[PDB]
């Protein structure tokens, strides 16, 4: 009934969008969910999961700062014990054409999407490699293989895939799986913030014929986090309705 | 609790090995399973499933002949109703170096592994595209990106991945998902034939440090067959403990 | 002065389109070219190369038939000596939706594009693995990763990529390189035969903004065939102006 | 004749190893070469290219500082005219296991390998988009798809590949090609430091049976930088004797 019962999970950027969708599917499978986010709306997201009957806790955290990541994993374990699942979802966009991208927009996107994902992966690796069990699921983007106006975003997401495949080689023998999910075009506050015509152009590229939901990504994460996906490691699973960006 | 309940699934080459493991997982999820295979032992395989408390039926069929594939879907529907899931696993080996592969061994591997997967996929498409729903899951091989002494096998499995991505672009808008699985080194009777010393050397190369089971491939098939994996389409998922052949 | 000077090369389907473009560039680099094709127009193509000051010979041949492929290499070696370069370009199209592709259109495309490419590669392997030197360049398609209405073509081209990687692993230690080229959309008689709206839709996908020329593919073949590309093996190079089909 | 005559090329980190090998091949093809590196030995490198009868110049430059990258392109064009070719070879290693990598070793590798490549790519894009012609060749690593003890290096090289494909989509219409090269195990003065028993293990992973040379990478750069490779764009070409890291 609940393939993730008795498992603690940390989901970064789970205050809204895809992150909250993953927290909802993990919580539904009986997992204790730690909502890690820099926005105080994460408390409304945790209170929403507890009201549905699940066990959830919000922990304010800027994954770009190592001291806050160390504090995140410390409080999470003092709250729901050992962390068995890590979902690196936290991400941001500062789009610009290569010839216009500012050094500031470059630094912020790489510091959060790439270094941020590194600092979290590291705290999970230090623990999971000793316990001989663990699940690391990184959210990348279909943009990891190129996308106009996303020099900094494609670089960070492509970097997340490289790390995912490196972590697989170092933690696989420790009974840990590290996999990446590349969501195509999902319906969230970020995608609803783009202009009308931009929405239709993207949906016209989706063979399924519609923008995915945050739970579509959550269903794939819940599977990789289960014991049934123990032989899937270092993979990149596209959840974009067959879209080829 | 029974995600595949009320769904009929056809699994080719499921008399023994990986195909039977996939049949056991689909059955465990309360799915009516059809075991299609030339091997007569398939009758004892379907019986083993009816003994576990599931509904199963063996159909002696040669997927290389279109007239027998047309009979497979006809006989499968009048029994358990509309076919919602198709698992193309049937795949034989006739290994030989490129400079010595006989024209006969080539034709046998291609006619069964590639043309066979096409004939089954075609019959599933004619039906699923009208019912506006369906699941096609092709079992290909880590050998699709090359492997010594497998020119005919690498060609066939690489071809299966090519059709998989093509079917995705033609059946996605009809609500049908077409995905492929590439198993690594799976511990089965057929594989427990090579020298034990070569087998231990092969396992030392798997990052996970152990050979997978037929159910490992099944757990992934059961997920792609669920409604929760409706947005995963045209994907190649490796089930080899993070191994790169 | 000329990189491929003193080298004999066989180019299948070099009577027109990409094949003749490849033959023109190889000849420009001082390579003795063997125009292998099933159309008698290859005799005009070979004469056009001899009139340009290069050495060329046409040999009628259906790569689908092994006895005719064996006769091709025999006549090619007694004519210009040992074959140092093999370019598998010969290919056909019998496009149709998965639910309508006839068994005849399936057999013909797989027998030419896949089995035909194999029979040629096999004759090159038998000779090159003994001479300790060689070059095998297979023309695949950007459709190897899927394309609407090309279930048989994608399967055949994907199969060639799989074989390209298998051959690499078996002949790399012999000093032979096996590489594949995936042309995007090249301006030829076949491509100029499709409707005008299809031409604009295909060209609108090319970031470069135009359909490539036959010599663009030939320039890449001339490089892989040189000694400078002795450390490139088992690669899939796209020559489609950055098109992502 | 020489395919790169009258062309100005910038090769970062070309004072030694692969970088200097790339400069030698570009010089041999008649291209003016700007050696950009923090290593003062870059003067002896440029002088060695002038002794061979080519036009070479050394410009001390820290690619992590945008003001020095802006001065590099300014001083480079004032001396040898418009920059037609940009080779991003600059790279460093600060290897460590995921659970040990210091924040400092992470920052220096990302600041030089990823941000450094970005700053140079940006100065090239700003100039090449107005001229309507140009070549950007990024040297990534076989480590972009993962490698033990290289979380930071695999992240920076995978990121370079991500940028490569993004720049392709934004500069293809402007007549500019952006490609990446992934060298496998290359023999350089920066690799003959490990014991031979370590060298043998790495070589047994190379199907070619031997480690490559700096010029094997240079030959591929000279081709992509030629007018004949104008239709190759957004590609990742492996130069590792068919080795799969
Ligand atoms: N939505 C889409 O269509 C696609 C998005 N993605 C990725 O999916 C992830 C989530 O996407 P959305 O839900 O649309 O994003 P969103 O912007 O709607 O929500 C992201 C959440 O991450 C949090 N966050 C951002 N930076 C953070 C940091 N440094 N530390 C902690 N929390 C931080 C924000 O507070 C926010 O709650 C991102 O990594 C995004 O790049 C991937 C491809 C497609
Ligand atoms: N033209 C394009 O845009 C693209 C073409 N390709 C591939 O490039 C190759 C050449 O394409 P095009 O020049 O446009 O085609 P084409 O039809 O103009 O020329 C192909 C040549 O192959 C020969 N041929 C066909 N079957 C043969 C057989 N069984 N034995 C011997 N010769 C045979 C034909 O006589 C013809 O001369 C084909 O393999 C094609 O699939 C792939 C990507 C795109
Ligand atoms: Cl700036
Ligand atoms: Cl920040
Ligand atoms: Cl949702
Ligand atoms: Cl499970
Ligand atoms: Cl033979
Ligand atoms: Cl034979
Ligand atoms: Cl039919
Ligand atoms: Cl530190
Ligand atoms: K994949
Ligand atoms: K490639």
């Amino acid at each position: 009934a609940m393939k993730l019962a008795s498992k603690t999970a940390i989901v970064t950027g789970a205050a809204r969008g895809i992150g909250f969708g993953i927290a909802q599917v993990l919580a539904r499978e009986g997992a204790r969910v730690i909502i890690a986010d820099r926005d105080a709306h994460g408390e409304a997201a945790a209170a929403s999961l507890r009201e549905s009957g699940a066990q959830a806790l919000f922990i304010s955290c800027n994954i770009a700062e190592k001291t806050q990541v160390e504090a995140l994993f410390s409080q999470a374990e003092e709250a729901f014990g050992p962390v068995d699942i890590l979902v690196n979802n936290a991400g941001i966009n500062r789009d610009a054409m290569l010839h216009k991208l500012t050094e500031a927009d470059w630094d912020t996107v790489i510091d959060v999407n790439l270094k941020g994902t590194f600092l979290c992966m590291q705290q999970a690796a230090i623990r999971m490699r000793e316990r001989g069990a663990g699940r690391i699921i990184n959210i990348a983007s279909a943009s990891w293989l190129g996308n106009v106006g996303q020099t900094n975003y494609s670089a960070s997401k492509a970097g997340v895939v490289g790390m995912t495949k490196t972590a697989c080689r170092e933690l696989a023998k420790k009974g840990v799986t590290v996999n990446a999910i590349c969501p195509g075009f999902i319906d969230t506050d970020m995608t609803r913030g783009v202009p009308e015509n931009v929405w239709q152009i993207m949906v016209s590229k989706i063979p399924a014929g519609y923008a995915g939901e945050a739970k579509d990504v959550g269903e794939c994460v819940a599977f990789l986090a289960s014991d049934g996906a123990r032989y899937i490691n270092g993979e990149v699973i596209n959840v974009g309705g067959g879209m080829v960006l």
